[PDB]
């Protein structure tokens, strides 16, 4: 149940990660690199950082109590990109081309 809709989630996150996506999809793979120019301001804007890999593994180490908590870190992830970066950055439209994919399958899970 609670077990059947965190098995959804990985499915959800499998699709995220899949090369169907992946010309969109590739910004959010891995944590924001914060050394990297232009970044090093990215920890005083974004308090919580977020991103795929992570929340990959913190479903394999079972740190969410249900779905509502992997889709809170699912929105943490789209959150912080609409926060950090200029509204008509390229990555914000990637961002939303991902989120569309996110949202309808999470609100397709069985209840």
């Amino acid at each position: 149940k609670v077990s059947e809709q965190l098995k959804c989630c990985s499915g959800i996150l499998k699709e995220m990660f899949a090369k169907k996506h992946a010309a969109y999809a590739w910004p959010f793979y891995k944590p924001v690199d914060v050394e990297a120019l232009g970044l090093h301001d990215y920890c005083d804007i974004i308090k919580h950082p977020m991103d795929m890999s992570t929340i990959k593994s913190k479903l394999e180490a079972r740190e969410y109590r249900d779905a509502q908590e992997f889709g809170a870190d699912v929105r943490l992830m789209f959150s912080n990109c609409y926060k950090y970066n200029p509204p008509d950055h390229e990555v914000v439209a990637m961002a939303r081309k991902l989120q569309d994919v996110f949202e309808m399958r999470f609100a397709k899970m069985p209840d």
